């Protein structure tokens, strides 16, 4: 019973696990665009915040800018997230991601369907293969409206075809 | 509710009282030259810790029996494991936050972007040593690892930053 402890650390930090548990039946959504667009224009952050505020899920958003004016009560901002641990949490319903390789692998591993928002580099191709397999919907960061993002979210969270398609990939992967 | 994939967990537990080291240069090091992979593998093979290396290229000839390659690692789960002794990282912000949160000292190998300044800050705080990916020899990397594992000031300094 030392100060460090001799057991593996808890999956989620203290307040974060309480926030996830408070989602009840609706569950949560993980939102991370990676380090390179954790800061963004006020206009883009409010488009996103407005969409996220309209789903009944709780939302964990990796974000470091100024708090958006339209941030919903269901949404919390985090400078960092234990992404794999959130994706493996039983409450998690969807992953909004830029489509990096580590994130897609964790999404497939844990069977979490995606809203893909590719920005740079391999990310457009990474999401294209997920969209092909029915495990993701794709939206365009620069031009998406709040309703565009909200519809993508509602689709991936509630239409089970996305969950089932990524579970097919999950069951091969492990 | 298990942080590590089964086979990865068995490897981590197999480290006994030596513990493990987590090595990840992130997404932008997809692959590297044979020459660099052998320099790294040679160094990693010479510590008593077991080593989990995020790596997706050709298996290095010099890969030690203490070292395993993974296309993907659960980085926060490994850093939170009681066996973990050090984190060799490119210096991405998320990894550094996790290392600070779990009290794990770092060998920083910054490559691009914010990574040089991220690692420079950790080194200034005594929580990291810094090496150069393109220049480092096997001895350089081995000495850095030995330092941050065996000199406790690095772990103690990063635990200060924790709170």
């Amino acid at each position: 019973g030392s100060a460090m402890g001799s057991k593996p650390a808890k999956p989620l930090p203290k307040e974060m696990e309480e926030f996830v548990q408070s989602s009840g039946e609706n569950g949560v959504v993980v939102f991370s665009l990676g380090s390179m667009v954790s800061n963004m224009t006020e206009e883009r952050a409010n488009v996103i915040a407005t969409a996220l505020a309209k789903i009944p899920q709780k939302v964990l958003w990796r974000f470091d800018g100024n708090k958006p004016d339209a941030l919903g009560l269901n949404t919390r901002l985090y400078k960092w997230i234990p992404q794999n641990d959130l994706l493996g949490h039983p409450k998690t319903r969807a992953f909004i991601t830029h489509g990096g390789a580590n994130g897609i692998y964790e999404a497939i591993y844990h069977g979490i369907p995606m809203v893909g928002i590719p920005l740079f580099f391999d990310q457009p191709d990474n999401i294209a293969h997920m969209k092909a397999k029915g495990a993701a919907v794709r939206v365009d960061f620069n031009t998406m409206s709040s309703t565009d993002l909200l519809n993508a979210l509602k689709t991936v969270i509630n239409d089970p075809s996305y969950k089932e398609n990524i579970m097919k990939l999950s069951r091969i992967q492990h």
